[PDB]
């Protein structure tokens, strides 16, 4: 099935390579040419222009990944989603925690801070290092992230 | 003591906290106007008279998180040369990045972006109907490789 992935940096080709595993045909958007595969479909230009995204099938396309790194046309984005692709889902990247509560005020909940996972699980090394076992070690992120990003919500649910 | 944490942005903050949790006592340096936080020394990671203040000498881990590439590789030979006692775990910019840290012998690193990108790539295989469980599954498998056959490619790196 159909998937449009706005944003190709390091962001958006984890996420498309992820999804091609189980076979999702993409269509990309990315600022600037590269080079690029056969095998998906590709236009080059600003992912928050409408025109664009008709394109990329966004008529009737399944899913849309936000995998750009700024983070006003990112909203933008969603805006135009939700105004002419209600049927369109939305999974996003947010920056930072500012962004996320941003994203939950627009009522996208589907989202994840881009360094946040990779820095718990650095964290987790980092207590298997100093001689935890991976079990305490992990369970010990498990717990930190449920609460950090429960109490994220928690916060942005009092608007 | 304890620990070291190098760069104190979004990156260092939640590995400081995360660690401060369990107990472990922090040192943080950081270039830049901060608000108040455990030991915090303003200025250039990437000096060693910083990192001997920072308890260099005696510290555990040191853990790199600062967003400047160069600088952390940098600092991870500073680390090599002088504290060799010391561990290292460290951010990597991207693949290019983590080539470079391979090729000094820093295994211990992560991607910044790469593990929330699977998992945002995981809610998305989700909301599409797939069981949080092969949703999960595929990530796992998916990590894995590109982990392993990054640590292969190494080698080539120009
Ligand atoms: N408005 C936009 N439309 C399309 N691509 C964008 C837009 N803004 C940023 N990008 C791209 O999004 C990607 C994010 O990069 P990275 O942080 O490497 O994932 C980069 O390739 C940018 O050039
Ligand atoms: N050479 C350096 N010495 C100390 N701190 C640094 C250096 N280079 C970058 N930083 C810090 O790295 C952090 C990057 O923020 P973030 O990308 O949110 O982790 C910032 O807090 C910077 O002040």
């Amino acid at each position: 099935n159909s998937v449009i992935i706005a944003g190709y940096g390091r962001f958006g080709q984890v996420v498309g390579r992820l999804l091609s595993a189980q076979g999702y045909h993409l269509s990309i958007l990315d600022h600037s040419p590269s080079q690029i595969d056969m095998l998906n479909k590709v236009f080059y230009g600003d992912a928050a222009r409408k025109d664009l995204l008709e394109a990329a099938g966004a008529k009737d396309a399944q899913l849309l990944v936000i995998a750009i790194d700024a983070p006003d046309k990112a909203l933008e984005i969603v805006e135009l989603a939700h105004k002419h692709y209600p049927q369109l889902k939305i999974v996003a990247r947010a920056i930072d925690r500012r962004h996320a509560y941003q994203y939950l005020r627009l009522g996208v909940t589907s989202f994840k801070r881009e360094t946040f996972d990779s820095a718990v699980n650095l964290g987790i090394e980092a207590l298997t290092l100093l001689g935890n076992s991976s079990t305490v070690a992990e369970r010990a992120g498990d717990l930190f992230s449920q609460h950090d990003n429960a109490s994220l919500h928690e916060l942005a649910a009092l608007w």
